[PDB]
């Protein structure tokens, strides 16, 4: 293959998720939904009567789910959140200001919409492609939080004043915005709590959002196909646009990265209504999309892949990524992949890489490295592999508590 | 080698009370495990909890273990609706053990909105690796366990739908339990397949009189307390312990796991001078004593985190024997050393994996007529066996036969 691409829809479950599973399964592709819980609500503002059926669909068909949050940060979009807030919302068009404010009430929307998501369908979780407790992605925000060394933020993603498109919008990444401030440690708090987050590479939208139905304008297949080409292997979240949706700071060439094009879109942009007749005119461009690309050599998978699953068999060279169990590992020493020989907290053979800064066992921590411990911060001195003897409140010699 | 191994557990925290107990058992040189209900930190539980907080930061940093114990106790199941005032109101009514159960997925549900409540009021709790919130529960009014897949029972009069056990024509039938009752099990089996373990009790630390006005007065004295423990060791407690809403009547005796441990039930609010009595004058040293004479006897004193004792390298088990890891558990296949390489997994040939969960898992020793969960359908076990990615219930008719 030339290329790996993941298609990730954002916003779902919506009425118009239905159509758009339907069409990835007859291109014969899986995909990933970040979605939001509201809308089984049914206080989401959208076409959302078919929301739960739209959810039960996309996981009886193997597509993967992660979490996007359950309002969407609407809360803070807003003065009192309720039923009627995405309306009010949708009226002002306030969505990328002030998105973030309490990044503790804020990552706990993620949690919340677990709960909402067993709520409505309590059996969720004996899907193996329910991935809503592992995998997320932050509304407005090109953020990432994949392994120890590939994480990256959207440093002008939201605002504290006004919205991007207008006279003296101002963008500094050296100095972002108190909204963004506040996302970061969202990802931060994410990452404790064992989630990756993923940003994306091309964004699959209207080409003109100033148009009378505004939907109708999504990217043609052939020209999107164009896109995708475009991106592969060409550290696309530091030259995409608009200025909101980079990732200034991404890791050109992480080896993670390579050969793999994440495409972000929503499913709205596939239903006719009030955004314009996205059903009739995009549902077509998706399919066509899929078939294209699969002839010119890339092939489908899911963001649960992203970071390749751990497999006996598999030689690994050391410094390579592996996904076990939910947890980032990379290989201390080239070897061939074994049965009794997986990943662990006590294994020779790899250490933990996950995203995260909470102290934790078997991780090749570096100089400089600032973990959390028992409430507290502590520097990393000296860099060694931790293990359960030292603790960062016993190892003086490796950790220096900050004040 | 000690004569057993006591585990203190303290219900209803956290609260003021709660700090002199801490200090106690620092004092002591022991460690307990403590089942929280987060509504005290937002000062509605009715208890005297301005210091909640205080008491949580204060239980980590001595090292003790944070277990979940829902965020309200189902006290939203004791009124018509639920709000700052529900703790005293069913105070005032005293219903608290009739239709605690009802919507089992809501009631699950307040489990996690425990952890959200917890990491909402102390941010930095998951930097503690003694915060097992998400791992240890325990059901409110409930001797129901779930420890491995063959060590789970039910408190099967633990909750009624009408009068309570000291009421004249209440009547309790195990083989026909309550609807209160049937809920807490769905409960249990929820929060199972969400990775918890659940622990009941052995002997419960409690006023010899209720009738007095101050009954915590007559909370047992230390040297006939330690008698209760004696007698309760190796002996099967939780079906012979009264009251009656108190038992677990189908509880596994003599299963290895149980063997020379006793587990102590208690709450915090008996040790305050308070509502219930002087607690802190009279209580106090009536732990301080128990603890010095229980070791004196030649118990050690242990948390919940290591009922299922841990995997540990260089150790030898046999086969059957059961241990944690990374918070599953797993059961040893053969007679073996642990080696630091060679670690429990989804894919080891020396464990199985033994959570006392329901949902179809990998490398799990099934038995006939086990029943699990698989993308939101039910499969009987027809072939007993050991799971495998290859023979998920969906694509294996022999195997499993779909209900
Ligand atoms: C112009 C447009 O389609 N905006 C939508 C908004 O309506 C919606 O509530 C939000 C969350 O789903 O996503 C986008 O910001
Ligand atoms: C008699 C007594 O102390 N009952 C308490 C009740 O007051 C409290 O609200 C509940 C939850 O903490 O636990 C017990 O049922
Ligand atoms: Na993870
Ligand atoms: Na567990």
């Amino acid at each position: 293959p030339k290329g790996t691409i993941y298609l990730t829809f954002d916003d779902g479950p919506v009425n118009a998720s239905v159509e758009v599973i339907k069409v990835l399964n007859q291109g014969g592709v899986k995909a990933t939904f970040y979605f939001n819980a509201w809308h089984l609500d049914g206080i989401g503002d959208e076409n959302e009567d078919r929301a739960l059926e739209a959810l039960k669909l996309a996981l009886d068909s193997g597509h993967i789910v992660g979490n996007h949050s359950y309002d969407h940060m609407i809360h803070n979009c807003v003065e009192e959140f309720g039923p009627t807030s995405g309306a009010d919302c949708n009226a002002t068009g306030n969505h990328q200001i002030h998105s973030y404010q309490d990044p503790v009430r804020d990552a706990a929307s993620f949690e919340q919409n677990l709960i909402t998501l067993e709520k409505y369908l309590p059996t969720i979780r004996s899907y193996p492609n329910y991935k809503g407790y592992e995998l997320a992605r932050l509304p407005y925000t090109n953020g990432w939080r994949v392994t120890k060394h590939f994480q990256a933020d959207g440093l002008c993603a939201t605002s504290d004043n006004l919205k991007p498109w207008e006279p003296g919008y101002v963008c500094d990444p050296a100095n972002p915005s108190n909204s963004v401030k506040a996302s970061i440690q969202v990802q931060n708090i994410l990452a404790n709590q064992g989630y990756q987050t993923h940003g994306w590479d091309v964004d699959w939208a209207p080409e003109n959002w100033g148009i009378p139905m505004p939907a109708n304008s999504l990217t043609e297949a052939v020209p999107f196909l164009a896109y995708v080409d475009k991106a592969l292997n060409s550290c696309s979240p530091t030259t995409i646009e608009p200025i909101n949706s980079k990732t200034q700071e991404f890791p050109c060439g992480t080896p993670l990265h390579a050969d793999k094009v994440i495409v972000l879109t929503h499913d709205f942009l596939f239903e006719d209504g009030k955004r314009g007749m996205g059903a009739t005119q995009n549902l077509p461009k998706l399919a066509e999309f899929i078939r294209i690309a699969k002839e010119a050599g890339y092939v489908f998978d899911t963001m649960d892949n992203y970071t390749p699953r751990w497999s006996v068999g598999k030689t690994y060279q050391a410094g390579e990524y592996v996904l076990y169990q939910g947890v980032v590992y990379k290989a201390v020493i080239s070897h061939t992949a074994q049965q009794d020989w997986a990943p662990s907290s006590t294994s020779s053979l790899w250490t933990n890489a996950d995203p995260a800064t909470n102290w934790t066992l078997n991780v090749s921590y570096e100089q400089g490295d600032i973990v959390n411990y028992k409430g507290k911060r502590y520097l990393v001195s000296v860099p060694h592999v931790s293990q359960q003897d030292w603790t960062p409140d016993t190892q003086n010699t490796l950790f220096t508590a900050l004040e």
